[PDB]
C-alpha cells in the first residue's frame, strides 16, 4: 504495498499522518522554484527516506547526497515505530540550483505516526499475506464456529491494535464496519453486561471509543451456517477517517481488513472413532439394550435417554475447539450445538475418505437417498441439500431409495473398517449372495435347515426352510428385482467414491413386498451399528445347520478376517431408533482445496 | 465411463435394454453350475463382447476362446447402433466342464439398444467432456441469454435424440425434468402456440411425447441474472424409466444432462469502438446537440430523443449473437435487452482491460463510488452490487467520491485511447495540474489573463484573472484538499489496476465549494464523451493568452500527441445528460478463468 500521496506546499509547512509502515510518497502541491537544478531531502531520526524512479520498482536511500532534479523521481517516507507526541517528527526537501549558493525554497512535512492493526488468529500452514480467505495447505484464515442455526467460550476473538498520540484521536476516528450482508449472519461484541453489543444485524458501522489503551479486543459470532446464499465469509474493517477539515469534508487515511470463513458442517462416517452412542428408551425392549450396553462396553461408552433418524449428528471444528452439533428436520445441549432448516428422510448418510476422478475427498461424500424423477414425492430433496452442498466440504451423491418402503439409505449401505486396502470396506445388501449362499447348502443336503428356527424354537412364527425359499418362484424373481436396484447404487457408488470391486462385500439379504415396495425378508443384516472394530449386526434367525445359524456363519467368514468382531442383536425378537456420536476428522476442514 | 449391471439366470431368459456406448457389465443371478471349469460367451453381430479383470482396467474380446472360469472376471457387453426391432440381439453364456462334453447350462439376455443423448451447442475451445461447466480457454458448457430481469430468435434451443424400437416407449417413460432452483430461474418450450411450455416455474417434470420421431427440440429461456443466491448455472436432465414392473416399482435405466450458464452482464469501457450515442432532448441547448452531432459524424452514428446517467448500458453474449442490453435504477426496445434490481449513484463506471497482482481482468473491472464508512446515507452500494459482483467478470473496487457535491466518477475520472503503453491513459483531474500550469504562466508575464473572457465575451459573468486565482488563499487550499481526495484513488486505480504514472495523464482542473463539497471552478475538462479517437471535452472557458484558451492549448498538448483528436463543446455556456453504446469486446468472457 500500500502506498499514499501527502502533498507539501513551498508556502507553508504540511502536516500529516503516516500509519507505521505503509509506504508514505511526497509530492509538490504546484510548481517547484524558478532555476531548480537539484534537490535535497532529510528527515528526523525515525523517520525512513527513500527515493525511486517513478517506472521502476526499487528504492534507493535519499538523505545523504543531492539529486540532480528530476520529476520522474519518487520520494517516499516510512515511519516503523509509532509517535510519541503530535507532530514529533518531519521531513524537509530542500532545492538547490548550481549558481546560489542557498536553497531556494523549502518544503517541511510534519509527521505523527500511528500503527494500526485489525487482526485474529489464522494458521501457520503457510505462515506469513493479502486480507483474504485462502483455502489449502498453504492458506489462512480466520474460522467462526456457529452455535445456534459463559455466553461464548466458543467466541472468536478479535483484536484492534492502536499505539500512537492520544491526542490524534481528539481529531481522527476511527470506524469499525462490516456490509449488511455480513451483519446479518454474524455479531460482534466490544469487550467496554460488560460485552457491549457493537456491530450486529441493524449495526453496520462503529466509532471506537478507545477506552483501553494499546489494544481494542472484541469477539465475534457467525450466526448463519454456508445455506444457497452464503458462502461463509465474513468481512471486517477498520477505518481511519480525518475529521479536522471543518469546513472540508472527511476523508479516508487508512483501512484494515481481516476475513473469518464460518466452519462448515461437516458428517460423521461409522469409520470414525465412536465417543457416545444415542439410544432411545424402550419399555419393551430391555436385552436389546442390554445388548448395545455390552457393545459400548466392549468399544467405549454409551449414553440412553427417553428419534434417532430424525436428527442427524456432525461437527464444527476450529482450530482451538471442535463442537459436536446436531441437525434437525429438546437437546442434550452441554457441549452440543444446532442446526434447522424450515421450508423428511433424514436418515444417517455418509461415506468415508475417498479420492475419485482425480478430485479428492478428504471428508467423505454425502450420499442422498434420492427420489426418482417425476415422482409427485420428495422424499429427501426438501431442499435442505442446498446446505448440504453450501457446505462445500462434502460433495453430495444421489442413490437410488425409491424401491423401499422405508426407505433409508442404511437399509441396504454400510461402511465398515477394514485393516487394508483403502481401510474400509463398503457393505451392500445382496440378495444373490444369499441366493448363492441357499443354493450351496442346497447342494450339501441340507435343504431342509429351517430359517426362524431360533425365533420359532418356542413360540410358532411360520418357518420356512431353504428349499421352500428356493422354489418360491415369486419370492426369487422379486429379490433379483431388488438386487438389480441395488446394483444401481452400487455403481453409483463406485463411481463417485473412485471404489474397487475387491473394497465390496456383499450381505446377503433377503426382501419381501410390502404395498409393491422393498422390505427385509429377515432382519437386515446391513442395518448395523459399527463402532470401532464392534459391530452391532440384527441376528437374522437364519436356516440352523449343525446348530448354527448359516447366515452368522456366512457374515462371520467374511467380516471376522478384517479383524471385526461380529455380535448378533435380537433387534427383531420381541414382536424408537439409534445414534451415536463420533470423534472428528484426524484431517482438518481448512485443508482442503475445493 | 459410465457403467451398468444386468444380472442374468440359468433357469430362464433374461431381458435388458442397453444405451447406446454404455457399457453394460453381465454378472450371473446366484450360482453357477456345479462343477463349472470353462465358460464361453458369444453374441450376435452388432454387440461387443468383451472380458476384464475386475481389478484392471483392460478390456479383451471374449467371444473368440474358451476361458477357464474365474469369479474374478468381468463381462462387459456393448452396442454402438440402436435395435431395429426389440430384442433383435442376445448374448449367450455357457458353462463348462472338461468331464462334459456340453455346456452344462446357458444364460441367455436378449438385449434392446436404445440411443438416448441430451444435448446443446457448447464451444469448440478444446472440444473432445464431463457435463459440468468449464470456464476457460480449454473449457465448454452451453450459454443462455437473458432478455429480461419472435418470443425469442435469442433462444437456446436444446435437443433429444432418441433413435430405438417404437415400442420400446410403449413400455418405458423419457423424463425431463431440472431443480426446483433452476425452475425458478428458467424455462423451456417443447415444439409440440406450437411451442408448448413444458419445464416451467411450477412445472419440474415432463415426458417426453416422442410426437416428432428421432429427435425431439426444446428452446430454453433463462429468466434471472446471476444474483447473490444464483451462479449463473441451469442443469436439465433426461431420464430413462423401466414401468414394466406392473408389480415391483418403476426404476432408472440412463440420465443424461445438459449444463447452462447464464451470460454474465459486462460493462462497455469508454475506449470500446462506439455503435450509437444516447443524447436526452434540450430545447434550450441547440447547439451543443449540434456539435455532439458533428462529433458523432466524425466517428460514427449518433441518435437523439427526449436520464442517460439514470441508467447503465452493457451486454450480453453467446457465440450465436450479442445482446445490447440496459440496467436500470421506456425503452429504445428493438435489438435491447432490461435488467432491472428493486430493493442512486447510477452513473458511468467501468475500466478498460488489465493485469493486476498477477490476476488478470480481460475485460476490465467495475469502479463503483462507494459512501465513506459510518456514513448515515448510501449512495451506489444499494446492494445491487450484489449483482454486479455475482456477474463474477468484472471484479469492482470501491472508489472514494464522497467530497464531490454530485459525487459521479466521470467528475474526475476518464480512460481514453492511446497508440502505445497499455493501449490506453487514465486521465484524473488534477488541482496542481493547473496550479502548475497558472504560475508557469504567471512568471512568463500573463498573469493578467482573464478566465472566462470567452464566456464573458459579451454577457459578463465574473471574469478572474490568472493572478487574482493564484493569491485567493483559500480557494487554492480548498484544492490541494480536492487534489488529495483524488490523489487516494490515483493510488487505489494504480493497485487495482497496476497501472505506472507513464499510463496516467493529470488534467488541470480546479474546483470550488458547493455545501462544503466539491464542485467545478470552471467547466469539469475530464468529464469528456470518448468516441474512438474523437474528443468531446468541456469547453473550459479558461485564461485568453494570445487568444488562446490556454487550458485549451495544455489539453491539447497532453493528448493530441496520442492521435487523439479534441473538440471542446461549449456545455456551459448557455445559463439532461449524455450515454452512448458501444460494439463489445473482441475477447470472450467465456474464455475468462476467475
Amino acid at each position: 504495498s500500500l502506498q499514499r500521496i501527502v502533498r507539501v506546499s513551498l508556502e507553508h509547512p504540511t502536516s500529516a499522518v503516516c500509519v507505521a509502515g505503509v509506504e508514505t510518497l511526497v509530492d509538490i502541491y504546484g510548481s517547484v522554484p524558478e532555476g531548480t537544478e537539484m534537490f535535497e531531502v532529510y528527515g528526523t531520526p525515525g523517520v525512513d527516506i527513500y527515493i525511486s524512479p517513478n517506472m521502476e520498482r526499487g528504492r534507493e536511500r535519499a538523505d545523504t547526497r543531492r539529486w540532480r532534479f528530476d520529476a520522474t523521481l519518487e520520494i517516499i517516507v516510512v515511519m516503523n515505530s509509532p509517535s510519541n507526541d503530535l507532530n514529533d517528527s518531519h521531513v524537509q526537501i530542500s532545492y538547490h540550483s548550481s549558481h546560489e549558493p542557498l536553497p531556494l525554497a523549502y518544503a517541511v512535512l510534519y509527521l505523527t505516526c500511528v500503527d494500526i492493526s485489525l487482526d485474529c488468529d489464522l494458521n501457520c500452514e503457510g505462515r506469513q499475506d493479502k486480507r483474504q480467505w485462502v483455502w489449502g495447505p498453504s492458506g489462512y484464515g480466520g474460522i467462526l464456529l456457529v452455535n445456534c442455526d459463559q455466553d461464548l467460550e466458543d467466541m472468536s476473538v478479535m483484536v484492534l491494535r492502536t499505539q500512537g498520540p492520544a491526542a490524534l484521536f481528539d481529531d481522527h476516528k476511527l470506524v469499525l464496519h462490516t456490509s449488511s450482508y455480513d451483519a446479518k449472519r454474524a455479531q460482534v461484541f466490544h469487550i467496554c453486561e460488560a460485552y457491549r453489543h457493537v456491530l450486529g444485524q441493524d449495526k453496520v458501522s462503529y466509532e471506537v471509543p478507545r477506552l483501553h489503551g494499546d489494544e481494542e479486543r472484541f469477539f465475534v459470532e457467525g450466526l448463519s451456517f454456508p445455506d444457497a446464499g452464503f458462502t461463509g465469509l465474513i468481512s471486517f474493517h477498520v477505518t481511519l477517517l480525518d475529521d479536522s477539515n471543518e469546513d472540508f469534508s472527511a476523508s479516508p487515511i487508512f483501512t484494515d481488513t481481516v476475513v473469518f470463513r464460518v466452519a462448515p458442517w461437516i458428517m460423521t462416517p461409522s469409520t470414525l472413532p465412536p465417543l457416545e452412542v444415542y439410544v432411545c428408551r424402550v419399555r419393551n425392549n430391555t436385552c436389546f439394550v442390554d445388548a448395545v450396553a455390552e457393545l459400548a462396553r466392549k468399544a467405549g461408552c454409551k449414553l440412553t435417554i427417553c428419534i434417532q433418524d430424525e436428527m442427524e449428528l456432525g461437527y464444527v471444528q476450529a482450530p482451538h475447539k471442535t463442537l459436536p452439533v446436531v441437525f434437525d428436520s429438546r437437546i442434550l445441549g452441554p457441549d452440543f450445538g444446532y442446526v434447522t432448516r424450515e421450508p423428511s428422510f433424514g436418515n444417517l448418510e455418509v461415506s468415508p475418505p475417498v479420492v475419485a476422478n482425480g478430485k479428492e475427498y478428504p471428508l467423505g461424500r454425502i450420499l442422498i437417498g434420492g427420489n426418482l424423477p417425476g415422482s409427485s414425492g420428495r422424499r429427501v430433496t426438501q431442499v435442505v441439500r442446498d446446505f448440504l452442498h453450501a457446505q462445500k466440504v462434502q460433495p453430495p451423491v444421489e442413490l437410488f431409495v425409491d424401491w423401499l418402503a422405508v426407505g433409508h439409505v442404511d437399509e441396504f449401505l454400510s461402511f465398515v473398517p477394514a485393516p487394508d486396502g483403502k481401510g474400509f470396506r463398503m457393505l451392500l445388501a445382496s440378495p444373490g449372495a444369499c441366493f448363492k449362499l441357499f443354493q450351496e447348502k442346497q447342494k450339501c443336503g441340507h435343504g431342509r435347515a429351517l430359517l426362524f428356527q431360533g425365533v420359532v424354537d418356542d413360540e410358532q412364527v411360520k418357518t420356512i426352510s431353504i428349499n421352500q425359499v428356493l422354489s418360491n418362484k415369486d419370492l426369487i424373481n422379486y429379490n433379483k428385482f431388488v438386487q438389480s436396484c441395488i446394483d444401481w447404487n452400487r455403481e453409483v457408488l463406485k463411481r463417485e467414491l473412485g471404489l474397487a470391486e475387491c473394497d465390496i462385500i456383499d450381505i446377503p439379504q433377503l426382501f419381501k413386498t410390502e404395498r409393491k415396495k422393498a422390505t427385509a425378508f429377515f432382519p437386515d443384516l446391513v442395518n448395523m451399528l459399527v463402532l470401532g472394530k464392534h459391530l452391532g449386526i440384527p441376528k437374522p434367525f437364519g436356516p440352523i445347520i449343525n446348530g448354527c445359524c448359516c447366515l452368522e456363519e456366512k457374515v462371520r467368514s467374511l467380516l471376522e478376517p478384517l479383524g471385526l468382531h461380529c455380535t448378533f442383536i435380537d433387534d427383531f425378537t420381541p414382536y424408537c431408533g439409534t445414534n451415536v456420536c463420533r470423534k472428528p476428522f484426524s484431517f482438518k476442514w481448512w485443508n482442503m482445496v475445493p
